[PDB]
């Protein structure tokens, strides 16, 4: 395609997919997918963006901390609680009351599952009011000490003991690759709470606080006819809200194990589908609409779900929260794990390697990541690993000091003996100052690794050096 200028980029982004070789072609198409540049993301958004200027195709891989990244979920609003002593002779809509020091805060809780003897098996306490009061008095999400829960005064039956913990802030789920896809959606620990708080397994598709803006609306074949009147409840916040299902769908839920799903971000009805919890079942087109499969195959850009522990006849409003992409602490290695996704010609045909994108990171990682990226093009020898200097070394100081630094770094010598870049590949193209662009998003002038740019400048000229596009200043010039 002029010799198939396929770039390759890996780094931290505001939005997943995490650890996936998702391909990108437009700017407005990468924003859609990994979108705005945060002050922790900048140099990677730019890296891509100002490449797609000379760019046909870009293959990226988002680096997430696997240990602390989180996909927004419906678990992450609820409130710890443990039925210390199941009562007896209780029933199902017996109301529960959460007090703050003998003072009523929430009074809309309610037992929701008993057995034959009235032994309390499951309850549901809305946290809208309490997290409010709790935030308001420093006890968030700690809680516990002055926070108490009693039953109606009273339900038919007696003896019970509910014990309150903290406000759960761990969404309890992270989706990365798809080999693990619903396998994380089906972890004892996760699936556990989906039972405990009687909700379905519906989570945001990509790690990130950006997922908190999603709001699923679920209606079953049951409350679908009453679709207008049916007053869907809101988990975990509380309160209700008139359904909308029949007022958005023509083709309504067919079988009793089919549900209407309406996904919203910012009041926008981002997606609208009908799915089934029973394998095989299809729409009027023999399209397998069994939940687990539908999503298993790029079914939805926004969310991801699993029929497992999906409450029968469940209808309500799910509120995703606790969503948490942490670039906060993506370790250098967490980057190298990512880059590795390209280290075999068997798998990915990628011609160029945007590497300078780490220019800004911890000087150490600035060097050791790239250094390693070179050792991927080296061992594969179907590419160009192009690489740029660390901001530290080139942007602040005057040229006098500037060059001294660069040359020391390229060997060992003075200050950068340790974090050197002392390698020598015929595939290694290093990258020689650092560019000063304007950031149409944050609306600020910003220094970015120049390598990202020249790489697109290659996909161009011949097959894979002529002024660069959007520069407005270079660290050194020229002369």
């Amino acid at each position: 395609n002029n010799s198939t200028g396929t770039a390759a980029l890996a780094g931290k982004f505001q939005w997943g997919p995490a650890f996936q070789i998702k391909q990108v072609t437009n700017e407005v198409d990468l924003v859609n997918t990994f979108g705005q540049p945060t002050a922790e993301t900048a140099d990677y958004f730019m890296s891509a963006m100002n490449f797609l200027q000379y760019g046909n195709d870009l293959r990226v891989v988002r680096a997430v901390d696997r240990d602390t990244a989180k996909n927004s979920s419906p678990i992450a609003g609820n409130i710890e609680y443990t039925i210390s002593t199941p009562g007896s002779n209780y029933a199902v809509g017996d109301k529960i009351t959460v007090k703050y020091v003998s003072d009523d805060i929430e009074t809309e809780g309610k037992i929701t599952e008993v057995d034959a003897d009235g032994k309390i098996k499951k309850i549901n306490i809305p946290t809208a009011k309490i997290i409010a009061k709790a935030k308001e008095v420093g006890e968030y999400p700690t809680l516990g000490s002055n926070w108490t829960a009693e039953i109606s005064s009273s339900s038919s039956g007696l003896a019970a003991v509910i014990t309150l913990g903290k406000i759960i802030t761990d969404s309890g789920i992270l989706l990365a690759e798809i080999e693990n896809a619903e396998a994380a959606m089906t972890a004892v620990d996760f699936q556990a709470n989906l039972k405990k708080y009687g909700i379905p397994g519906v989570v945001a598709l990509y790690p990130g606080e950006l997922g908190d803006k999603i709001e699923i609306e679920i209606v079953s074949k049951a409350d679908y006819a009453k679709g207008a009147s049916a007053l869907l409840p809101i988990y975990p916040g509380g309160g209700t809200r008139a359904s909308t299902a029949k007022a958005v769908f023509g083709y309504g839920p067919q079988t009793d194990s089919q549900y209407a799903i309406i996904v919203r971000r910012n009041d926008a009805i981002v997606q609208s589908v009908v799915l089934s919890t029973k394998r095989g079942g299809k729409d009027i087109y023999d399209s397998n609409i069994y939940i687990d499969d539908f999503f298993a195959k790029g079914g939805s850009e926004y969310i991801f779900a699993t029929a497992q522990n999906w409450p029968e006849g469940f209808s309500g409003i799910l509120t995703l929260s606790g969503g948490l992409s942490s670039n906060a602490e993506v370790t250098a290695g967490d980057l190298m794990e990512a880059w590795d996704f390209f280290a075999d010609r068997e798998s990915v045909d990628v011609q160029l390697f945007i590497a300078g994108s780490c220019a800004g990171e911890s000087l150490e990682t600035a060097s050791t990541v790239q250094k390693h990226v070179v050792s991927i093009g080296d061992v594969r020898q179907d590419c160009l690993v192009l690489c740029s200097p660390p901001r530290e070394t080139v942007v602040g100081i005057p040229v006098t000091r500037a060059v001294d630094n660069l040359v020391n770094w390229r060997t060992a010598a003075g200050s950068y003996t340790d974090n050197n870049f002392n390698i020598s590949s015929t595939y290694a193209a290093i990258d020689g100052n650092y560019k000063y662009q304007y950031d149409k998003y944050n609306d600020v002038n910003r220094w970015v690794p120049l390598a990202a740019d020249i790489a697109g400048l290659c996909a161009r000229t011949d097959n894979v050096r002529g002024q660069i596009l959007n520069v407005i200043k270079l660290a050194i010039e020229t002369p």
